[PDB]
């Protein structure tokens, strides 16, 4: 009998490349293991070398918490500091350890990007943007110095609606209002000049945290709840990566889990990116495999290769014809491209904090003829036609311009009629909530983006339930 | 049984996936269309990166000759770049998907010119040259294009985008025009369609079907038959089929590879070795087995010193007896020229870039440059013709040495070609001059001898000995 | 029966980050096994590839080779030249070989630091410094171009204390006056000039020297005292990296040894520096060894992270509290952070030439928003707060600012606080030696801040006597 | 058996840490000279780098002793480099392709002097120096040679190229200014022949025969044979021709190497460490069964407190009785000769580099480079002579006690030449000052004892020593 001590290092993400990747499913699922185990009496959490996650998988680990809890095991954190992300994550505990000369480091979020026109302009450098959407801002860096006024509204809604859904989480697990989780900074300088400058007092006394206690009190606290081990020399317990998350018994009906985790490219998957083809060859064998049920696509991507999802698209779109119902599960992004991969899903579950939508497309087109005419060197050749001339070192040709022009026009269209055919819609209607516009997964619920607020167990709930009873996990992690 | 599947992946080239062998591809198609366990071929060229125009249109040949034995070849993608459709072109049906394009746009040249940063950082450039259109120079002296370098650079380019077009539009039976309208045509083309690049290709006949990846699955399978085993269409891919090794007879013909620029050294990089090279036609000038020679020639060209090893070791061959054919694939010119020269015969495909008869040297120092940043270089020499280095201004002696070396040089490239094809010297001048020409123009003026490919230098190379013949590879 | 050879190579350190890098204890421990031990007649120095310790450190080994020396075996030392820190040890021995054409190099101590003011106002930095400390100096390379008086009177006051240590250890051992080790710069000039820029007369006429001799002489001298090895072909000899130092015996009961070598850091250790994860599991397994009687901890660190600091003292201050001493022994240096994490101990002896107190607090934040603008990058986004607007790209916002400069005040408060209540003093008191200034630990003895002058066999000894009986140690 | 063929690659050298030791192909010369086996040399020289002429006159040297038994020695190639033609006139026939050059141009030496960048950027400059000759340090204090610089070098570069003419001229029974007439001269005879290199060099007989490669290869075979086997003329390549390994006598002279700049730790790159060669020289004093030693040497010099512990130990080594002959190949200057010093006996090449005897340093600092950047040190010290940092100005005291250190490692120097060549530190100031000086400039002026090369000095250490000797290495 022991704890189960989460000594989380590193961060959080859905499918790798004390580790510095961890699996948010493996955590989730040893959580829930923990649970129902005679032999763990109690979960201690020490989040020192935790680098985060995004909300919705953070929150993810909350729930199994809870859940945790629910059963009457306590859930301890401990720590001499917090980060706003380890705070997050521990304030799901029963009770919030910190050192008396310790900090709860709340402060906020911010979104922060380089803006280059000026930069362009001095160096000579010729920039051509095609795109369709007002809201679409990854573009501006070439052509502005600063954020449009568009991309700020949009940017400053998500933000600050991620923001309310931190202190709102955060302040239903503490039982106190959101105003005391975090004041702003006039009244987190007026709470913390009261204690004279001492972070651990104004903690304790607005009640983000429980006690203050040193390492050698939290020891002994520790040591009372879950007894003394000679062996170790230390409290009872067992660290999360010695603890085995037991392999699931497997049925017959499974359901078919495929990841896009990342950007999505053109070809095999490589780096840390999605394959167009790896994953169109694993949702095909998904969808050639009997004993497959139903898909869930797993997706946290800001997009990418419009070939790429076009080619995944196209996937599940034929497992979906062939009878196999697909729900995809949206955790932390899938936007642009990542939402493009989505739309032939019987089924679209987000996150509240999810980032989707940006449905709007862009390209980029940067040329130097005039920067190396400055230092004296030129290109010159012959052409069969203007539309060969497209090379760094010359200048776009006005045909070539006309093109691309018309290409993305065009694959705008394609983006809003597949979601208007997808959506139950119009390409008119997808229009108005379109134009290049990130929602949040609340948003995209209330437009009609997304079907459900929920997470992954609410997508592997909805596949089942498009068919039958007793289902296990077939991961294509491999 | 099953379809060949020619999935191919990286480049083709003469002489190594990414690096693909032209004649292993050719004659895998080859054994496939005998193959009674082969009943059609599939083409999926996405991961193909291109080949040069003569390498390609072989390839087509195989593909025309596998067709007319009653087999099936298809083209399937979700889109064609300019090189892929070049050679799913020779395919019987043509699958593109209902967003994809099929991208056509010509052909470029395109490279630097450098006078004015050669003036700003006060380099002195020395230049020596024989050629009017030896136009490789031009970037150090000028900061364009000379008119008379625009002239044989548009001759050229024009003739090997007519050839890709006149090939594309034979293989597809339809006018030259109507594959490429040129600029505005094109864009008349896609206005009329909303911008539907497939639904462009589909009407002008580019491409005989719109279709997703699972219909094309359905209408292979119908085509080939379904693997319980694989859980797909039936076929094997090329790469995982084995071609033959063909019996030793036991009178041979040599083949050679002077593939890439030629270097002094031996084999290095991915370049040809004078005397790796010399070596290799050496022992099959003296292998008894050996009954005649073909030069497969695909160079830039480069140093004439190791041109002239490789050249040597060529004529020998032929004055012990030995007949040697040349077999021009993609480029032979300048010293890729000079290498082929003492054959009893030369044969270019017409989109072959060739002749570059010319002949030319660069020196740049840097004495001002280093000056005016307070660097300089002194020193005691015994002659002028010793002072010469990057570092120090380059001596009027030493230039009037380089000037006649150059001018001896270029006399005895033309003379080389004069005797090899049978004209005066001066009669090589007016069509020297560094000019480039492709294997047609060649073919006209006298510097080629026939228009066609490795078949047809093979096919008389056997001829000018005898009857039966295997290859022999070096 | 040879020769003891001292060979070093490398560097004198306390601990060899698993020749380069030799380790201070092995060195004297090696010399104390080399004084009992009837194979080994005398030591020879031969230091050509020794490229230098701190001097609390050589001082230690100058001690074994008095010892060594005290019972009777003879210490020669042998060089071309000899560098200003060679000769050092050199002094040590009874009779001091140099080359007929060679130098003994002492020139003196010097500091010396960068210093960008000017730069950072060109490349149009924007500097933020958080500080408390007059003398806590390692700031004033971002906001001057020059020492600040103050910065020069304290770095001034231990560097000239160094330097007269170092004269005076070399005067004792050569038994001439500290002013005849080294006349100042002038008199060098002087004796020099005198001599036709001969530098191995004046060495030999001043007595820095004892003979002067070719490589190929020395061997006769050394082989007339050690024998001849026919084997070897060469004075019987073996080298400190040959010879083995014997593990002691094992007794229960034995005194714990933690290091604390190099800059502190949260991590754990990897680098060439302090893991405040390591050292505090390295001090549980002392405090939870039952064996383990007492806890020395052997400093050498120039400081760092205040969380790691804080971590490791409390593993310390716990060590203590139940019941077995820790005495802290100052190597080199056991400043800022290293003095910190000193503080919990029962006793604290450093070298007089040690360097310790810096008892302050600083923070140094750039950005770079004014040299992005005048090139035309700019940046820009949302946020939710003014606090979580912190980048290198940006404007440090005011309210950030503000905060800050909060924390570093209490981090100066929470520092002479700790050292308050372990000194047996007052807040108020510790502030009149604290603002950052550095001293030797002669000055930090006579201001309260170590309790005794000595090395490290006087911190083991104290610590076995703070429990009891006989000992031998356990390192980790 | 054949002709040795020797077609070396790459570069000779002393002793290789590409890299051909001159004594194996010497002693392999010798060894074919006596050889049935050997019927002739072939010199193929084409991937010859060069070496220093004093060892390729050694290598002549022992082609003319295989000459002189009556086998032919040949030299054939397409091209010859002036290093390569040097050792190709010591054949007894030369053949050049037809379309070939010797290129022949002289002599140069060209140096960096980088004063007004150093100002340029503001740095801080301290040259220490004893020797209006010491020129190395010009490049430090000035924009060019100073007169005494091109004086000094004008001399030794014009005698080793009119050591190169009369040694080329004497090969090839022609006189020197036949060899190579100048560049008017040179320009003149390559006109009288409209710019045909191989004409002017048969004509003028630089050459013997002007040759296509298979005419080589039809004369080369009938002399030496025809191999089935290899398919060439029968020969085999110095590679791969065996050197015999001597014998164990009972008497050996110890052969140390003094190769390249020295340097004061242990042996490290392509360079000298000043305890390495002492330990080497160390055990030839205490090995019984060592009589004399020579000491080989190829030095430029470098470190003075590592030349001494050299010069310490080979006097140590005379001291205990055995002979010290040094040989000189090619250079032995600066410290490379203060080494040399403590030797019974010194020969050099005529055309070795020695002398130099002279002394010098530099401190450069970037107090003033960093000022005008806004960067400054500061600091506190004990003592002026403690801020000797880069960074830091160079104090007054310092750069006194610099120049006082100076001036009396020129005055030990003189001292142990004077010493050591019978003369006194008056007369031998005179010929030091930093002075470089040829092999017989320095046999003249009484540095050196005899010009020779390493057999003289092996001869010599055995008469000093007595018998019948072997060659022990380290």
């Amino acid at each position: 009998r022991g704890a189960l001590l989460l000594d989380i290092s590193g961060v959080i993400v859905d499918k790798p490349d004390r580790l510095q990747e961890n699996s948010l499913f493996d955590i989730v699922n040893t959580i829930r293991q923990a649970k129902d185990d005679r032999n763990i009496t109690g979960i201690v959490m020490d989040l020192k070398n935790f680098a985060g996650g995004d909300q919705p998988s953070m929150q993810y680990i909350g729930k199994a918490l809870k859940e945790f809890r629910d059963s009457g095991k306590p859930v301890y954190a401990v720590g001499e500091n917090y980060s706003q992300g380890q705070y997050y994550l521990a304030s799901f505990a029963n009770k919030i350890w910190l050192s008396p000369q310790g900090v709860v480091d709340l402060h906020g979020f911010a979104t922060n990007g380089l803006y280059y026109k000026s930069l362009l302009d001095k160096l000579k450098v010729s920039t051509h943007v095609f795109r369709v959407g007002t809201y679409k801002s990854a573009v501006e860096p070439f052509i502005r110095d600063d954020m449009s006024p568009a991309a700020r509204e949009a940017d400053s809604r998500w933000i600050g609606e991620l923001w309310q859904n931190y202190l709102n989480t955060v302040a239903a697990n503490r039982q106190i209002p959101a105003e005391q989780v975090f004041p702003g900074a006039q009244g987190l300088l007026e709470g913390l000049t009261k204690t004279g400058g001492d972070t651990a007092k104004y903690a304790l006394e607005n009640k983000l945290v429980d006690a203050l206690a040193s390492s050698a009190e939290i020891e002994k606290a520790l040591t009372k709840e879950f007894g003394w081990s000679k062996t170790d020399k230390n409290y009872r317990a067992i660290s999360y990566y010695d603890y085995a998350l037991k392999t699931p018994a497997d049925t017959g009906d499974s359901i078919g889990v495929v990841f896009a985790n990342g950007a999505i490219m053109d070809g095999e998957e490589t780096q840390g990116n999605v394959g167009g083809d790896t994953t169109a060859a694993q949702i095909r064998d998904a969808r050639l495999d009997p004993k497959v049920k139903a898909i869930v696509l797993r997706v946290n991507s800001p997009g990418g290769s419009v070939t790429a999802s076009e080619v995944i698209r196209a996937e599940l779109a034929a497992a979906r014809a062939a009878g196999k119902p697909v729900v995809v599960s949206m955790g932390g992004m899938a936007a642009s491209g990542g939402y493009w991969i989505s739309t032939p899903a019987n089924y679209i579950v987000a996150n509240p904090s999810t980032l989707t939508g940006s449905i709007g497309i862009f390209g980029v087109i940067t040329t130097v003829e005039n920067s190396l005419d400055s230092i004296g060197v030129h290109t010159d050749g012959v052409s069969t036609s203007p539309l060969a001339d497209v090379s760094i070192t010359r200048a776009l040709p006005p045909e070539a311009q006309l093109m691309m022009q018309l290409s993305i026009e065009n694959g705008y269209k394609r983006f809003i009629t597949l979601v208007a055919d997808a959506r139950h819609s119009t390409p008119e209607q997808i229009d108005k909530i379109a134009q290049g516009h990130v929602w949040t997964g609340q948003d995209a619920k209330a437009n009609g983006l997304v079907d459900s607020l929920g997470d992954f167990d609410d997508a592997v709930a909805k596949a089942a339930e498009l068919a039958k009873v007793k289902q296990w996990h077939l991961e294509y992690y491999v």
